[PDB]
DNA sequence: AGTAATCCCCTTGGCGGTTAAAACGCGGGGGACAGCGCGTACGTGCGTTTAAGCGGTGCTAGAGCTTGCTACGACCAATTGAGCGGCCTCGGCACCGGGATTCTCCA
């Protein structure tokens, strides 16, 4: 559903259950609401975003 | 070592329908229940006798307790196969339909 309209604003995303798999590169933006303690989780979380195929510059 | 997210699983709850089971109406029948008469069978009282109960005497079986030990079960470590969990299939039992036999009830 997110990745085929562009209507939808926001994506919210648990980290460990949402942070490891598959792309999202329509978004644009990438908000941590709260920061994992283990750095590498929060950087697969980002890499949701910036990812091959990611659109626009990731914020 | 702790506390919270993640994910399996299994129980509860809701929605729809469909139809089979519960509820409702009504006539009548026959079974519940009150009433009557009799008669025989059970409670009562008496005289009879029978043996249960008590106080007393005698014996020995065997219940109850101690001693001594060795035969039998508790405990452990190594071995293995009998018994359990999972998968498969085919044949027994149900379920249906249809015609045949039985049973019931009013004539």
């Amino acid at each position: 559903d997110f990745q085929t309209r562009p209507e939808i604003f926001i994506f919210l995303l648990s980290t460990r259950a949402g942070g490891l798999g598959i792309n999202l590169t329509t978004a644009d933006t990438v908000i941590f609401y709260d920061s994992d303690w283990n750095p590498t989780i929060d950087s697969q979380a980002m890499d949701r975003a910036h990812r091959l195929g990611q659109t626009k510059q990731v914020t």
